[PDB]
């Protein structure tokens, strides 16, 4: 358990995590829920909040 | 800010922060204080909590 919220959605960890979701980490440092970055990437290679491309899966879980 | 703890020190996200020190996270999504990451580091190249190898930089900040 920990108290995160993802940027785009604005959900916090409990919510995230009670659909299902995973806490994610751009290799960047940029924490968002799964959902939201993979939907982002659908569209667009970069990070969400610093635009550093992160496609390659420069990005994975963090287990909090 | 969050509210997160390092396994290791058992600090939360304020004692961690207020003393200069990072929220990592290895690419294997363990996550731990900066300190007690590099501690690790020089006496073993694997993660402190599921023993992957995580050294030449597979750990990184995570900004929360
Ligand atoms: O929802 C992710 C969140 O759940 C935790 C337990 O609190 O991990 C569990 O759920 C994950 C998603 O199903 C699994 O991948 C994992 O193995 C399981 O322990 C947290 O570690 C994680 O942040
Ligand atoms: O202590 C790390 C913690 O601080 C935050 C702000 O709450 O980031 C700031 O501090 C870092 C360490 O000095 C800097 O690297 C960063 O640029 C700065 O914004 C959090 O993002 C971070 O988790
Ligand atoms: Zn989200
Ligand atoms: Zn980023
Ligand atoms: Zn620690
Ligand atoms: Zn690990």
């Amino acid at each position: 358990g920990a108290m995160v919220s993802c940027p785009i959605c604005m959900d916090g960890y409990s919510e995230i995590v009670q659909n299902g979701r995973l806490i994610v980490s751009t290799e960047c440092g940029h924490v968002f829920c799964s959902q939201c970055l993979r939907d982002s990437l659908k569209n667009a290679n970069t990070c969400p909040t610093c635009r550093k491309k992160i496609n390659h899966k420069r990005y994975h879980p963090i287990y909090i």
